[PDB]
């Protein structure tokens, strides 16, 4: 989206869970946008209640200029719960509820409704047993969105990871990267940092696949016969790339710090260095779709709802991060 | 070895290297064993001269109690250069050099006149010039020692990574974890963290092989079919093992704390997270060997020697946990 709004929309997710913990206690400050929650608005008040914090919700007016949220509030864009629902334990009843406010939210950001998409975190298995396919936000969203490429990032306020392949078996790993895969991810990742982290000329660093980027074809080809060629054909394109470097050079310091993104090949090559830096304040970016969309990287934490010990921590990371990608865009 | 006696051996390594300028700098200071440095005493002497510090160098006396070594010394075990050195420029004509320090600090260390060896960097390109077999320092011990399996260990003073497969390249990595294999490779890691370490009952944590370790065999095979029962027959055996964890669970600080040692299942999982945490201070510890290896995990840096800037960390540290396997053991 070329221009974006002051308002973003927050889907809390499964209800059951911590999301509506979190999204209550992220309310507990102001914020420079208005923060537009989709959901049972009994629910928050509920939630917050059980935790002892204090809750008016404002009802969304779409043709009024946002509103700055000011602590103790939310903006409601309602959507009713099914049944009642009790922390901690899982209710089909209120999935189509779950779902129903990921669609909503998502035909808002697709238009520039909302002007970035922060989610809480969904169970996957609850919505599947009331019948409704779903396997994540992402697909879910690309699907309604018509994306056919997204791009995972993995990312804390000082590092940010992309991943050229994700839940694949290691065996799979290796056949999985293409030229044409790696031209479709590393595009995706230059034009995203430019339009929605406001870099004008991103300098990209890739890891090889092969341990020591490949050791000169004396430990794996792919380097050589793959990866060389890609990167090479991009820069030619006119995108900054550094490598492909091995994974255990690339991740110290002294060179992350002058990257704007990390392409790993795969998954465990470039989340664990993310994860062990975050402290726990990692947030997944989801590239290639039309919208800013960025989301908790735990998951519904049930036996934690209302006990007042879910950690808010990935949750304000990222909607801090939306926020600046509303403007550095 | 049962026994240690106050004894360590050194050795600096490629002449052309920083090795020398690490070893005459460790000297700066005092020392609670005594410092036997295989090495050329000239070139020590030399290398001291072109860094501006000072050294003496005191005759080694294997007949004599040790003395801890004091600040501004080091006790030499002299072994002559062929030729006169260069910093920063190979010469075949030291590498016999080279490989007879190392042979002399393998044999003392097999014995226990010496109850540790540390190595400073060597370039094998320079001594398979001059018609040496070589391809690094663990195969060369390994060999000459007659340990038919040694295990790669990558350690700081906070975290131990050691892994169940290293340089191969990523297709190859499946199918190199066999429920042999990773019993032979727990078997000596566990030993060695008791014998070397001296932790009495250590708790050792496993990484799968694939991302989520498999979850539940949706994302790979290894875990169900050849990891789990082989950490069941290890448990069996009392080795105390938890996992297979994924690897971007495991390597958060909340749950690195736990662990005594890590395993990772192939390189790139485990290195990326111990070099980005450890501040170039990381150490490679050879584990199976019939006595206690330790060394710097960086290179010979030949455009840095002489020049005063090759960072002495790696080197302190990997002396300092020397010490330590020493005493507790
Ligand atoms: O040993 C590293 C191995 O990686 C490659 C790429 O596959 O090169 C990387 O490392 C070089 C420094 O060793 C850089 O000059 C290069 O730009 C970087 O891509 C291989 O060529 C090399 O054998
Ligand atoms: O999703 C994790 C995946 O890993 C396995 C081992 O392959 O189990 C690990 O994680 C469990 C928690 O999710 C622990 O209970 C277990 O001890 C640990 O090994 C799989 O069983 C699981 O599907
Ligand atoms: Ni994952
Ligand atoms: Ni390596």
């Amino acid at each position: 989206m070329h221009n974006h709004n002051n308002r973003l929309v927050i889907t809390p997710g499964e209800p059951a869970g911590v999301g509506p913990d979190l999204a209550i206690t992220l309310a507990q400050q102001d914020w420079p946008v208005e923060l537009v929650v989709c959901a049972d608005p009994a629910l928050l008040l509920a939630r917050a209640s059980q935790l002892n914090l204090p809750l008016q919700l404002r009802e969304y007016q779409a043709d009024q200029p946002a509103i700055a949220q000011q602590a103790g509030s939310l903006t409601i864009l309602p959507v009713k719960t099914a049944v009642n629902v009790v922390p901690g334990k899982l209710d089909v009843g209120n999935s189509h509820y779950v779902v129903e406010t990921l669609a909503k939210a998502c035909d808002g950001a697709i238009s520039g409704e909302f002007a970035a998409l922060v989610t809480g975190p969904v169970q996957k298995s609850i919505i599947n047993d009331a019948g409704i396919p779903f396997i994540g936000h992402t697909e879910f969203f690309a699907d309604r969105s018509h994306c056919q490429r997204v791009v995972m990032m993995l990312a804390t306020e000082e590092l940010r990871v992309a991943l050229a392949t994700t839940h694949l078996p290691l065996l799979a790993v290796p056949g999985a990267i293409t030229q044409a895969s790696l031209h479709e991810v590393i595009t995706i990742l230059d034009n995203d940092l430019k339009t929605k982290f406001g870099i004008t000329q991103p300098q990209i660093y890739v890891c090889g696949l092969n341990p020591h980027a490949g050791e000169g074809g004396h430990m794996g080809h792919e380097e050589i016969d793959t990866i060389i060629p890609a990167l090479n054909t991009l820069r030619q394109q006119g995108i900054n790339l550094i490598g492909p470097l091995p994974a255990d050079t690339l991740f110290q310091p002294k060179y992350l710090q002058h990257a704007d993104a990390v392409l790993a090949m795969y998954h465990d090559q470039g989340l664990p260095v993310l994860k062990y830096q975050g402290f726990g304040r990692a947030v997944n970016i989801t590239l290639g779709l039309p919208f800013i969309r960025t989301s908790v990287d735990h998951g519904t934490a049930l036996e934690l709802a209302a006990t007042g010990t879910a950690d808010v921590g990935s949750f304000i990371t990222a909607l801090n991060l939306a926020i600046k990608m509303i403007n550095n865009s």
